[PDB]
């Protein structure tokens, strides 16, 4: 129902949409598809859209989030967040 994934940089482009992305493997563990809502959780929560991931970040099972929904959680790059199907 949740996992555990790393913050990275948004990609530029990315910047203001309000989505995460993360891949298939991560996507598949909370039975989301591309375009659903996620909750990101570290002590406080915000919703994003689940987006597709970039090729070289399949596998690391990193959460690309941009600094604005870094603000509402309160985390920095490299920090660690749950992230849950809402």
């Amino acid at each position: 129902k949740s996992v555990v994934a790393r913050v990275a940089e948004a990609y530029p482009e990315d910047v203001g949409k309000r989505i995460v992305r993360m891949d298939k493997y991560e996507r598949a563990k909370l039975g989301v598809s591309v375009g659903d809502y996620v909750e990101v959780k570290k002590v406080k929560s915000v919703v994003a859209r689940v987006a597709e991931a970039y090729p070289e970040d399949v596998g690391k099972r990193i959460v690309r989030m941009d600094k604005y929904e870094r603000a509402k959680l309160g985390v920095s790059v490299g920090d660690y967040v749950e992230v849950k199907k809402v």
